[PDB]
């Protein structure tokens, strides 16, 4: 689709190749907690799409925040959010995800945004971390959105996420003593149809806040995450070679790949 044919230096570069401008949005907006809108100025051309990024219990949007610009800088309209409270349950997060992706479908139709005709709402994804990334696999199992990313997801072991049709991705913290991955991302991976593309990136070292960015782990978050929403969300295959073919696990920083490449079509 659109932009430079990429490359690993490229991909795990802090910044991707465009202008990133920034949006406020109040807590008073209806059906979430507001948030920032991260989009390129100066992207090449049409509508991209759009991706919403929720923390997880007892954590505000600064926790997650730095997916904001790493997603945008490479051409995606990305708001990340403040839930109602930093209380809000599993179930009260899924409602508020679907409230934000609407809520960015409903401000590219609007006459006064900054990005009004900017979001492709066939081509909407959620990032989602802890308690937000459990909240984010649910979403999916719904089916309505396409493309997922969970963040050292937690859950209840009763769910539904062996009905996922939609491409996920999931982060998972080697030594995550919250969600551990054994209890959590790994059951999850597994429980996802096998006829769904899917992936798991296990981070070597990493506690529960590994895969949230600003840290060792941002160029393979960055690049795998990136990947992913350009593969999935924009149908760009010339990003599946990153994440099909390579021999992830000879990382230093990766201690367990899991995936069913190819991902045909």
């Amino acid at each position: 689709q659109c932009g430079p044919d990429p490359t690993d230096a490229y991909l795990e570069a802090a910044s991707g190749p465009y202008t990133v401008s920034t949006i406020r949005v109040s807590s008073l907006v209806p059906g979430f907690g507001g948030g920032t809108i991260h989009y390129p100025t100066n992207a090449c051309g049409g509508k991209m799409a759009g991706i919403v990024v929720i923390p997880g219990y007892l954590s505000r949007e600064s926790s997650i925040k730095w997916w904001g610009p790493r997603l945008a800088s490479h051409g995606f309209v990305v708001m990340t959010i403040d839930t109602n409270t930093i209380y809000d349950q599993p179930s009260q997060r899924r409602d508020q995800i679907e409230a934000a992706l609407q809520y960015l479908v409903n401000q590219s139709n609007s006459p006064s945004s900054p990005i009004s005709g900017m979001v492709d709402s066939s081509r909407l994804a959620a990032v989602g971390w802890s308690m937000g990334g459990g909240a984010t696999l649910q979403l999916a199992a719904d089916g309505g959105i396409k493309a997922a990313i969970a963040l050292a997801p937690w859950n209840s072991s009763i769910n539904d996420f062996n009905r996922i049709q939609v491409p996920t991705l999931i982060f998972a913290c080697q030594l995550d003593a919250i969600a551990p991955v054994a209890l959590h991302a790994s059951p999850f991976y597994n429980r996802i149809p096998n006829t769904t593309p899917k992936a798991f990136f296990e981070m070597t070292g990493g506690d529960h806040w590994c895969a949230n960015g600003g840290n060792i782990y941002s160029a393979l978050l960055g690049k795998y995450g990136v990947s992913w929403m350009k593969l999935h969300l924009d149908q760009d295959t010339r990003y599946a070679p990153f994440l099909c073919g390579p021999n992830h696990a000879a990382q230093p920083l990766i201690s367990e790949y899991r995936g069913n490449c190819p991902y045909e079509n």
